């Protein structure tokens, strides 16, 4: 069998105009190409949260990424939140969200961005999210919370958006009447 192995240096840094682009819509059913992609970004995520694996890997932990990241100007994201959210969306698509909103108190990282950028991002508490697995199954989740916020800033990128976009350069911790604050 054989598969490739996300490294570090495959992740594109801020600048790079693919983070820019609004990437495009997968077909179905999925190719090997792209079922072999997702299998290869949750393998990161999880790999990057081992210590023993992350250490002799040389990976910065992360819990979301997103093909853009790689450089692939698709619609695909990953996430691997620790206890419990691990499976790879391709087409993933906000269809509600709660008027309550939240942002993480220790602020979003991004593989992608290097500097650190003070600010608290606000998001919202709760989304339903709609997309297909690696088997064409389509799916209708109700998240809240950090793995709302994670998927949130994962189906930004695949729109050509970074976290501090949301982030008011002179105001960055600016947050409305009853923002609850993960963290
Ligand atoms: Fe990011
Ligand atoms: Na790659």
């Amino acid at each position: 069998g054989s598969h490739m192995m996300i490294t570090m240096d495959d992740i594109i840094r801020e600048g790079n105009p693919t983070l820019r682009e609004v990437a495009k819509e997968v077909s179905l059913p999925l190719s090997e190409e792209d079922i072999s992609l997702g299998k290869e970004m949750l393998e990161f995520l999880k790999n990057s949260q081992d210590p023993i694996k992350a250490e002799e890997l040389h990976l910065r932990g992360g819990v979301g990424l997103a093909a853009p990241q790689l450089d692939i100007s698709k619609r695909i994201i990953a996430v691997h939140v620790p206890s419990s959210l691990s499976t790879v969306m391709y087409n993933p698509k906000i269809l509600s969200h709660s008027v309550q909103d939240a942002c993480l108190g220790e602020g979003e990282g991004c593989l992608s961005v290097d500097r650190e950028v003070p600010g608290y991002v606000v998001r919202h508490a709760k989304i339903t999210v709609s997309y297909y697995d690696m088997n064409g199954e389509k799916h209708k989740i109700r998240l809240k919370n950090y793995e709302s916020i994670v998927v949130q800033h994962e189906i930004d990128h695949i729109n050509g958006v970074m976290f501090y976009d949301h982030i008011n350069d002179q105001n960055p911790f600016a947050l409305k009447e009853g923002v609850l604050v993960i963290e």
